[PDB]
């Protein structure tokens, strides 16, 4: 099976030339499951 969860990751790299607000500050946050909760912090960008 193809799994689709992260290959969204990969078609959005199509829209990825609309990046503008993409270029700091749109999706460049770290998010993780820190002890549970869903963390995140921003990158170094």
């Amino acid at each position: 099976r193809v799994q689709g969860r992260w290959k969204v990751r990969a078609s959005f790299f199509k829209e990825a030339a609309a990046k503008e607000a993409a270029a700091k500050g749109f999706a460049w946050n770290v998010c993780v499951y820190r002890n549970g909760v869903r963390v995140c912090h921003r990158r170094a960008n």
